[PDB]
């Protein structure tokens, strides 16, 4: 049909919380899902102060605002407002999507089924297997949660203490093995019986492109699968190290559009087209 | 450019809040209207219950709405919950237009200005002449205080001291003579010598549109002018009832649309395209 949202007086609104949110491809990306579904649904961006964060839920509810993603820097805050939170998201410690129906607001968190779905949407069902995450931030976080339920995983980073603090509490919440299930390291660890290694980790990202990797082509091999959660640019200098010794390549937008897919579905109740998210986000990145 | 929205990260949202709002038109009026001047905002309309009409501003302050349109039945209540209300709408008594502009959410009321451009256009000035003015909602009220300014008017309503009670109010901050310049009746006044009547009541506005219209075309009179604020059907009972007497007609379309275009305005700071706006309503109300 025709592009960019048609509009009435019976439109719902969904929106994107934090602080900036200018430069998000979220709007992009589900108003095009919306339309292709069609579903009269709009997606727009909210810059919203943290003062201010108090008066965002109250405010949906009586607006008949459906839904938001929420991001930095509210993901934490933002608990303290809803009336529930996931169980999954209770676990991560964080909300990015939220959904305002009968007069309750539930937090929910997308960004760990999303690498997951980046992955097995793309080599199957992960579980019991050798998986290390390079990085301890929110990404690497959200992530670990999630593969460490049914893998062995090694959260490897350049501050060890942030590591170990992580695998401690996987392994305690999850209720696994810690320095076996779940283990923890600095960058130098070995990648001998790996089977995937993902970096959540900004080397390589726009605009400190060419650093180089955060491991050398000497510890990749083939029979890996090398994602990388980076998107600007797509093909990192991780994936380039990957591709002279024929490994499964992942970029990041994977986990982006996947992430978003949930929240979608969490949302409208119906799953979007994946390839009509991608087209329109890749559309935007490139000319 | 595109049929529908063009909608982005930065895009600004503007909404029409009331109950119920789903049959409102003013989204397709000024949708057009941002499309055709390139201008990157959206207008949406938001079903607010009356008891969460309080946690509205502190919520579109939050969120960055940048206005709103009022209508039933919160042109009255939504102005305590303002920070600031310019002289008309607070002689008038109702808001119907809202910018939150440094923090700060103004109240405006541009139905009156709205209701003489529209009678202006079509008979040029209104000046010393006597009009009836059928109804006392917030219209009526808009109508009958921007007119009062210059020219003979008599309020008929229903409940006649509701219409008295109008009447004495604009008296009073006129500086007009409640006696003479600013009367009040039934439904049933005498229009002899009366030049104008207006319809400022729901009576014939879809869907009920076959019930009487508020006046037999017994009192009218070939060279009498009848305006009817309801657009919707666009030839309302009460119009063909004065056509049978080749009364010279207006509908609520030019009303509808020089209201919504000083909001527009008042919201951008930009003057918006009449045709655009005026086509973009019919198209949608016919076929
Ligand atoms: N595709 C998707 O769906 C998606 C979703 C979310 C984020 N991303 C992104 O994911 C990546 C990760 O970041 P984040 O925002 O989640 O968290 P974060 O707060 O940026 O996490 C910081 C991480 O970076 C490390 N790090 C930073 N600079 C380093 C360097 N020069 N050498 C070695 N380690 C370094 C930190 O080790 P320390 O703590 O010790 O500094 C830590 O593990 C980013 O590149 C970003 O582009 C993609
Ligand atoms: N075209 C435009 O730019 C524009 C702008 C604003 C409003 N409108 C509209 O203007 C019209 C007026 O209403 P409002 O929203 O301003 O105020 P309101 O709050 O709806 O006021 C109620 C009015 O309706 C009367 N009324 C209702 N049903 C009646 C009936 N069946 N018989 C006799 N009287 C009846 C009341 O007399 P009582 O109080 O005594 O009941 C009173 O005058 C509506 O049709 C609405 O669609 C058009
Ligand atoms: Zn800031
Ligand atoms: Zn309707």
């Amino acid at each position: 049909g025709p592009l960019g949202s048609m509009i009435n007086a019976k439109t719902k609104v969904i929106g994107l919380i934090g602080h900036p949110v200018e430069h998000s491809f979220s709007p992009i990306m589900h108003n095009a899902a919306f339309k292709d579904k069609g579903l009269n649904y709009v997606y727009v961006a909210f810059d919203v102060l943290p003062e201010n964060l108090k008066y965002v839920i109250d405010g949906a509810k009586a607006l008949g605002i459906v839904g938001f993603n929420v991001t930095i820097p509210h993901k934490i805050e933002i608990m303290k407002y809803l009336d529930e939170i996931d169980k999954d998201a209770q676990l991560i410690g964080a909300v990015n999507t939220i959904k305002i129906e009968d007069g309750k607001a539930i937090g929910y968190n997308t960004d760990g089924i999303g690498a997951r779905m980046a992955l097995e949407e793309e080599i199957g069902r992960v579980k019991d297997k050798n998986i290390v995450i390079y990085g301890a931030g929110g990404a690497a976080r959200a992530v670990a949660f999630e593969l460490a339920k049914d893998n062995n995983i090694i959260i490897a980073n350049r501050t060890v203490e942030k590591a170990e603090a992580l695998a401690k509490e996987i392994a305690e919440k999850l209720n696994k093995k810690f320095g076996e299930e779940v283990k923890f390291s600095g960058l130098d660890v070995d990648l001998d019986g790996v089977d995937i290694i993902i970096n959540a980790t900004p080397i390589g990202m726009y605009p400190n492109i060419d650093v180089e990797p955060i491991v050398k082509a000497e510890k990749l091999r083939e029979d890996m699968v090398v994602m990388d959660l980076i998107y600007n640019p797509l093909e990192t200098v991780l994936l380039k190290e990957a591709k002279k010794v024929n490994a499964k390549t992942i970029n990041g937008l994977g986990m982006l559009i996947y992430q978003g897919a949930v929240a979608f579905k969490i949302w409208t109740g119906v799953e979007p087209n994946i390839e009509v998210m991608k087209n329109a986000i890749i559309d935007k990145i490139t000319k």
